[PDB]
């Protein structure tokens, strides 16, 4: 399997572009940035709002927890390569604590309202607007030969007041190389694509489109997470109960994948549940025929079947967003 678009991006570019291991970090001054207040945390870092003591402007300080040098260089290289792109967070500096060598990534400031409180207030148009903005970021990184691999509300910072969006945390991102077999232990469970759940390793940019689809489904149906599995096996089960097992079998046979007998047993057999059956009094104001058609073209077992980010942006669902912009 290979990407249907942007497959040769890293083939045509200098090795220095994607060979992140060859990178030699040019450390700045740790003293230049002071922590003001904690704003977030994850299993790989702690994030704070900070201040640049030289110009006194706000910034974001991401202090990384102890991890391998290879992974830290990967995130830095990807951030440098994407800097300046549409709605991509901007890496400004890279510093480390002299004594313990704890690294911190410094970013342009971005305000945010946790999606749990923001999303319930988004109007029909707001959803079209923000998803379009996220798509700009995804088509951009994909066009630059990079898969984010961790698309989820938590990594989509939105300043609702300014209506500004930023795709953050590129710690799981990777460069796409045709034929490469990647680690399937990426993204967050509720947003993992079928390919990861069935161990199909030669995946591509399309993985992010499934995750986007999960996020989108959660938004229009007011059900977060849309696919609520407890462990990786259960995650595939929940997906199967919605898309149906018939399409799963077509997928598995096409890519010659054999499911673990245990997992196969858990999945069982299920008919497809139409998207319309997810509509209720709580989401009726957001479920339009265009939204459903768009969602349908994202949540497909077969990654090669999903809309690319570029195609997604042209879907009629976003017609007013385009006309306006
Ligand atoms: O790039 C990253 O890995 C994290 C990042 C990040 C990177 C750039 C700008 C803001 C960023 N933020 C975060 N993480 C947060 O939890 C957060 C919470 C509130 C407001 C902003 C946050």
């Amino acid at each position: 399997s290979k990407a249907r678009v942007y497959a040769d991006v890293n083939v045509l570019r200098p090795k220095e572009y994607w060979d992140y291991e060859a990178l030699t970090v040019q450390w700045g001054e740790q003293d230049d940035y002071e922590v003001v207040r904690k704003v977030g945390r994850g299993k790989y870092s702690e994030v704070f709002e900070g201040i640049n003591v030289n110009n006194n402007e706000k910034c974001i300080i991401k202090i990384l927890k102890p991890v391998k040098k290879k992974k830290i260089k990967r995130e830095i290289k990807i951030l440098q390569n994407l800097c300046g792109g549409p709605n991509i967070v901007k890496l400004l500096d890279i510093v480390r604590d002299q004594h313990s060598k704890t690294p911190s990534l410094i970013f342009e400031y971005v305000n945010n309202t946790d999606f749990k409180v923001l999303y319930p207030t988004l109007t029909d148009y707001d959803i079209r607007y923000y998803i379009y903005e996220l798509l700009k970021a995804l088509d951009y990184c994909h066009s630059q030969g990079i898969m984010h691999r961790d698309v989820k509300p938590h990594n989509v910072m939105i300043d609702h007041e300014l209506r500004k969006l930023r795709l953050i945390d590129w710690g799981l991102a990777e460069f796409y190389h045709p034929g490469k077999e990647y680690n399937v232990r990426v993204a967050s469970r509720y947003f993992k694509g079928p390919e990861l759940l069935v161990d199909l390793q030669d995946y591509d940019y399309s993985l992010d489109m499934w995750s986007l689809g999960c996020m989108f489904a959660g938004m229009i149906f007011r059900k977060e997470p849309f696919f609520y599995g407890h462990d990786n096996h259960d995650q595939l089960v929940k997906i199967a109960k919605v898309l149906g097992t018939d399409g799963l079998n077509v997928y598995l046979n096409k890519y010659r994948i054999e499911l673990d007998p245990q997992l196969e047993a858990l999945v069982g057999r299920h008919s497809r549940k139409p998207w319309l059956k997810f509509m209720n009094a709580d989401n009726q104001h957001l479920v339009s025929p265009e939204a459903i058609d768009f969602l349908d073209k994202l949540l497909r077992y077969d990654h090669q079947e999903r809309l690319t980010a570029l195609e997604a942006m042209t879907h009629p669902y976003f017609q007013q967003v385009r006309a306006a912009e």
